[PDB]
RNA sequence: UUCCCGGGCCUUGUACACACCGCCCGUCACGCCAUGGGAGCGGGCUCUACCCGAAGUCGCCGGGAGCCUACGGGCAGGCG
């Protein structure tokens, strides 16, 4: 047998393939199903996504922002039935694959750190030109 | 005629005149009031240095790159 294949397969049904690619660094954001009374609602998270970590179905990742003061963190499953989409707001250039680092910087600070990932925003709008 | 009791006259001192059986000082005990000091405790104002930093004007850029053109430009946008 191939055990690697056989949980692959269990989890082929779940798999999601409509999310766009971000990379660290970019900020994005997450619509995200959510229940309170006694409805179901999409709440938006928008924040730079600080890290990716991959294994396969399971890659997970964590998007920081500041609310009213305090620092959030969200970490969502990539596969997650209840993100019914992500935004590609901003493209951001990282020289690192985690950004901690940016938990203990300014504001001024980050937005030096992580510049406008200009190519990617090219490439961005070069598709975005469709039939 | 020094002394004691009483009185007369002159004088001198007096914070006494309820007139020396006068006046009056301080501690101590007691009650009341205001205050000082006192490990500290709470508050108000104020100065100094540095970190972060909204809005906004000003200044730079406006390109790997957007919109308007009135295109040697303007607006978005970025930086300070
Ligand atoms: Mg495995
Ligand atoms: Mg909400
Ligand atoms: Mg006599
Ligand atoms: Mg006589
Ligand atoms: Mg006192
Ligand atoms: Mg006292
Ligand atoms: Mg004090
Ligand atoms: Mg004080
Ligand atoms: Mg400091
Ligand atoms: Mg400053
Ligand atoms: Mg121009």
């Amino acid at each position: 047998m191939n055990r690697g294949a056989l949980i692959k397969l269990v989890e082929s049904r779940y798999v999601r393939t409509d999310l766009p690619e971000f990379r660290p660094g970019d900020t994005v954001r997450v619509s995200y199903k959510v229940k309170e009374g006694n409805r179901t609602r999409i709440q938006d998270f928008e924040g730079i996504v600080i890290r990716i970590r991959r294994n396969g179905f399971n890659t997970t990742f964590t998007v920081r922002k500041v609310s009213y003061g305090v620092g959030v963190e969200r970490i969502f499953p990539l596969h997650s039935p209840l993100i019914q989409k992500i935004d590609i707001v901003q493209r951001g250039r990282a020289r690192r694959a985690k950004l901690y680092f940016i938990r203990n910087l300014s504001d001024r600070e980050i937005r030096r750190k992580l510049r406008a990932d200009r190519k990617r925003i090219d490439q961005d709008r070069a598709a975005e030109r469709a039939a």
